[PDB]
């Protein structure tokens, strides 16, 4: 647009080399080769004819010599100088000089100066000095500062203007002595301050206009240089200023002004600027304890702000903390205990939901495009199809920001402004300064980086508590899957006793200890008796309730010692360990009365026939089973229902 | 000498009733405005206010409008803050007053005014310096140097103080009229908790001339209180004759030093010797404690940045150890990133211990003594806490080299340890307090600074998370693949790899219901070996097993696609036939049972069996098909064997 290309224009004006100052001192500038004055400013005559009872008018300064102008301490200053652009004061009793070496040229400007001997700077140092390092709030100091800069200025309006990412600004505390408009939370555009001005703060970091209606003095051509390109001034303070901006100071009711920069290592922050209703004028030395106390209060602010940072990150471990410890308690649970914690910790308004948030439909939408598309994080991208809700930080392996519409005072509305100046037709000042409001629709708030790599850090932990819950859920099913097919190879399905495998194990085991520690079990083998005929006359669903009915009254008898299991078909085993034959003929009778006498339920009368074997120093288990088979057999032939050895 | 070093640590240092003769000193009761107290050489000072004052003896007949400013009485009324001194000038006398309890204490020093941009000057240049430090090294060097261009101080150097309030001097700017005092470290007891604590009054201390006569308070009007009065806010305060003697036995002459503080705290000290007298004025004095205080909060502001560094270095090693665990251990991780954490740590060794595996790295006790602190941990009942300590033969006496331990217990289904090295490297004198020093850190570690423990405690959260994952992960791949196995064992059977009992009895029970859905046609075939139990006894288990195998191998060829056939009991087998009437049931019977006589022999017995059939008709449980099966199969057995029988 016409706008963008005027704003570009005022770059074109070459602020660093206006060949004028302003008129509250004069300038010379000397070849330092030649060591000619080459450059004075119109004014230099009502200066140096101090130093110098020769100099009437400006041309008398051509047939001066240097030495009759400079002290001598301000030579041997220049002289030494090998680093450019270091200014060097050096004072007389009525002059005050500040000379600096550019290139092939010494700069000396020089102002009108008055000895003042009291303690009252070294005052102001240890006061303003105090109250910064009592400020322990980004508030307090930049409050604190305002004010202090006002004190020591005495400037009748003085501002913190700080600068956005894009070089607007906005007016972040203030402090108004006579009667001003509050310009607090006003935002200026980037037009107001180029980047060949903001340039300036690297250079000297305070910026002095004692008048805006002061007319500026130019630098007159004494003898001739070598090279007549224009010297840059930046370094002083006496450079003059773009018409433009004196014109800017006017229509802002300004009269006179000063701002220092804010700098954070190498980058401007922001300024302090200082606008007063008259002109005004402030010595070096109330410009050093300003640029001193802006400069201790920024180290301070940042210092704050570090401050601020570390605070955050512990509380950011407290939630990791928290988050460990309930999870060892208790993922979708872990997510509903703390996200109102979270919700702070991110500053964002929704979190399975929880707090702002599209519905279920709505952000399955918005998983799918990030599907089709690591964490992303953006305020009010619009890049996808809107689902009210402009802050988005998702995480798939959410955090939501509602828009949050922004009512900006401007300091004045924009206008389309043209101007003709010197280097070419460029944007004017805007004339009015009226409070206007705009407001930014559909955005959100940015994400700091602080909360991005917490976010990152919180949704890691939680990605592995879902894996360890898992991990631990699926133990618990393989050992129960393997608990029950590890139930079903040793025991037998009917009766739930020892199958024929797991009684040759323990009968085996028993052997061998019984021959290598000279113990002494024995065994009891019994058969149902009839069997058949209940299978043939009641079934065998019928025959098998038996079975059971069996394995119960069997299972009652036995000690804790002995073994029990099922054998084959209808045939049982009894291992009785540390057990001599009588006792072990005991058990046999105990076992043949139980199945005997047990509850018929509706069902038919059994009998078991009991063979009994001892150990008698034995190699193998199969020996054993069959003595107490036939000896079984002996009481199947003498008459079921007995006990035989 | 002696007999004072015994009680130094009492001494009240705040009260001496006597001055350095820098200056006078006047005492004023606030009530009553009279002068009540006077430093012995008061006369030399306000004789230049008041010409008739001759003697300290006229200062009685004195009034206070006589010898004081106005600006300085009517500050000084104004007042309602204690301790706040207020600096008021004449043509030739410097006045500092300030508010004390009952009283105004009021000293005065010859005065000489300095029209010069010098200080200007040198504040804007050690602004500059400083500001242009990024790393704390650089900030206490230039600060040093900086200090000894403004006060001309022939050595200075910067002491930090550490959590018992011994002292390092890590930063020195020293002509070599004197010796190097860098890196030499002081006991707490050499500045007694009184003397740290008057750097909270007044940050500077200045001692001119070691050897200069104190003058004492003489009472010039009698005080309504008789108590020694308090004068620690002012400069002028007389030195402890102890402490003279200090700088005396070192050389030194005459001293400064300044206060760092970190908000209130005494973070250390800015110390000036001179190796002669040496007076430094008011202006001086101000720019110098200006100094320090820029560069201090530039020192804060760059810690502070380096604990954020930190925290992003911590952040990226626990990131590096999930990349590092997609290794097939846990001591594996353990070995390839314990040099870094030892960085991370700040500490000299680290021992990894998990079941049976133990790691070590860098400077560690064998593996015997390792275990022998685990076990007294574990004794202790501290096992399951956290534990640390900067003193090991103290805190866990007898146990021996090393002084530092942070365990960190962990759990599953067992430790993280830190080891860090002992600190190692009688006239007054610096010499006898470095060797004073040696014998308090005797046996005491680093101390373990906070920020450390939780890197600890957080890259140990996540070593014991991933050494959980791989350990469940392969208990998980075992428990699976064992259940394969044991789900063979169940359906199947152990000589004949065909169904086992149970599978033949889901098998019949569900093709019950089914053909009960679609009232669908099957029968069963039960058949037995024909006196095995003689051809077991007769030829043994192991020809009869194989008989057993024949007879699977030679029935599973007979079967059609849809039948099922298993092992139902002893010698029993049961064949499920899906789709047959009772006819052709019988039909694949009388196959089977043919089947069975005509198979190999290969050097063993012939054999027959006896099938029992039965027909699905309309049945309710499987229960009633086994038994008409089964008295079918008994008239098979029983009419002479090798038969089939309905
Ligand atoms: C038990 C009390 C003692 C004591 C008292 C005392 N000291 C000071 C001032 C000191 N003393 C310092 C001690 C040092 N230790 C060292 O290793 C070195 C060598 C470089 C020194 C100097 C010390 C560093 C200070 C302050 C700074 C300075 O160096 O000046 C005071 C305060 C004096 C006052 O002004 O009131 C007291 C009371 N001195 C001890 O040695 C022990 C015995
Ligand atoms: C096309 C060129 C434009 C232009 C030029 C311009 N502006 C400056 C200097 C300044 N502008 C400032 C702006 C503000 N002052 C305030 O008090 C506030 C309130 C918060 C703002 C935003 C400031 C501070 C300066 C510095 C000078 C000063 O301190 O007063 C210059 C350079 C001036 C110089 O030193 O030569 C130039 C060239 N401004 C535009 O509006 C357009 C027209
Ligand atoms: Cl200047
Ligand atoms: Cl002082």
């Amino acid at each position: 647009d016409d706008i963008s290309k005027l704003i570009a224009a005022c770059d074109q004006e070459p602020i660093h080399i206006p060949n004028a100052i302003q008129p509250f001192g004069a300038m010379l500038i000397v070849e330092k080769d030649t060591q000619q004055i080459v450059y004075a400013s119109a004014n230099s005559a009502e200066y140096f004819s101090v130093a110098d009872n020769t100099i009437h008018e400006l041309s008398d300064i051509k047939q001066a010599n240097i030495n009759s102008l400079l002290p001598e301490h301000l030579i041997s200053g220049l002289a030494s100088a090998i680093r450019e652009n270091e200014p060097i004061w050096v004072e007389t009793d009525r002059l005050s000089f500040l000379g600096w070496r550019h290139e092939n040229y010494y700069i000396i400007e020089v102002e009108r100066y008055h000895v003042q001997t009291s303690n009252w700077f070294e005052i102001q140092f240890q006061r303003a000095f105090q109250k910064l390092r009592n400020c322990k709030t980004h508030n307090d100091l930049i409050n604190t500062l305002t004010r202090l800069i006002q004190e020591i200025s005495g400037y009748d309006r003085v501002m913190i203007y700080q600068f956005d990412p894009e070089w607007n600004g906005r007016v972040i505390a203030e402090s108004v002595r006579q009667l001003f408009t509050s310009m607090l939370n006003h935002h200026f555009p980037a037009s107001d301050i180029p980047a060949q001005a903001r340039a300036m703060y690297s250079i000297n970091p305070i910026r002095i206009i004692p008048d805006v209606n002061a007319e500026p003095q130019p630098l007159h051509m004494i003898h001739k240089p070598q090279n007549t390109e224009a010297v840059n001034l930046s370094s002083g303070v006496l450079r003059a200023v773009s018409p433009l901006h004196m014109q800017y100071l006017r229509n802002f009711g300004v009269s006179a002004s000063t701002s220092i920069g804010i700098f954070n290592e190498d980058e401007l922050w922001g300024i302090v600027a200082c606008h007063h209703t008259k002109p005004r004028a402030i010595g070096r030395r109330i410009r050093r304890l300003l640029v001193r106390t802006v400069e201790f209060a920024a180290e301070r602010l940042w210092l704050i702000h570090s401050r601020n940072v570390e605070r955050y990150m512990v509380t950011v471990q407290a939630a990791r903390e928290q988050l460990s410890t309930t999870a060892d308690d208790k993922s979708h649970e872990i997510v509903i205990e703390h996200a109102a914690d979270w919700c702070k910790l991110f500053r964002c308004d929704g979190i399975t939901t929880y707090g702002e948030t599209p519905d279920q439909t709505t952000i399955n939408k918005l998983v799918e495009w990030l599907e089709e598309n690591l964490f992303w994080h953006s305020h009010m991208l619009k890049e996808d199809a809107p689902g009210r809700f402009a802050g988005l930080l998702a995480i798939p392996l959410l955090l939501f920001r509602v828009a949050q519409n922004e009512v900006r005072t401007w300091a004045g509305k924009p206008e389309k402004l043209s101007v003709e100046t010197s280097t070419g037709t460029m944007l004017g000042p805007r004339k009015s300064f009226e409070a206007w409001q705009d407001e930014v629709s559909g955005k959100s708030q940015p994400w700091r980086t602080a909360q991005l790599y917490a976010a990152r850090d919180i949704a890691r932990d939680l990605l592995i508590v879902a894996d360890v819950m898992q991990l631990n859920l699926l133990n618990d099913q393989l050992a129960d899957a393997n608990e029950n097919l590890e139930k079903l190879v040793s025991f037998d399905d009917l009766t739930g006793i020892f199958n024929r495998r797991r009684m040759e194990d323990r009968l085996e085991s028993e052997v061998k200890e019984a021959q290598r520690y000279k113990k002494q079990f024995g065994i009891l083998l019994f058969d149902l008796d009839k069997f058949k005929s209940v299978n043939d006359t009641y079934g065998h669903n019928i025959g098998d309730q038996i079975l059971q009915n069996t394995c119960a009254a069997v299972s009652e008898t036995l000690r804790d010692t002995d073994k029990f299991g099922r054998w084959g078909g209808e045939e049982f085993l009894i291992i009785a360990p540390q057990t001599g034959m009588p006792e072990l003929m005991q058990l046999g009778e105990r076992v043949r009365a139980a199945v005997e006498k047990m509850q018929h339920k509706d069902l038919p009368a059994v009998t078991i026939s009991i063979g009994v074997a001892e150990f008698q120093n034995d190699t193998r288990w199969d020996h054993m089973i069959d003595r107490a088979d036939k000896a079984m057999y002996r009481a199947k032939e003498n008459g079921r229902n007995q006990v035989c050895s």
